């Protein structure tokens, strides 16, 4: 037995890096983590605030702060995505769910 992941991303339009970074052209003043680590690690912008998702997992984040790693709080909170498997690999994920 066992269901399979799919593989299709939740929104295949914002899978460039490019065009995620343009999404935080409007990412505020009072936000604390540079849209360019946030664009790398998967995450667009939604909203006026500091929310991100995921373009693939659609995984949702916000509250960010200074010191966050987008990286790290991808694992984190959506382990099984299939975008941030094949970029960061199964250590590292594996690394951030024990500890
Ligand atoms: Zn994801």
């Amino acid at each position: 037995a066992g269901a399979t992941l799919s593989r299709g991303p939740a929104f295949p339009g914002m899978g460039s890096e490019e065009l995620r970074l343009a999404s935080f052209y409007d990412w505020p003043l009072t936000a604390e983590v540079p849209p360019e680590l946030l664009a790398a690690a998967g995450f667009f912008h939604t909203g006026h605030q500091d929310k991100v998702r995921c373009f693939f997992c659609y995984g949702g984040l916000q509250s960010w702060k200074r010191g966050d790693d987008p990286w790290t709080e991808h694992a984190k909170w959506f382990p099984s995505c299939q975008f941030l498997l094949r970029s960061k690999g199964r250590d590292f994920v594996h690394s951030v769910q024990e500890t």
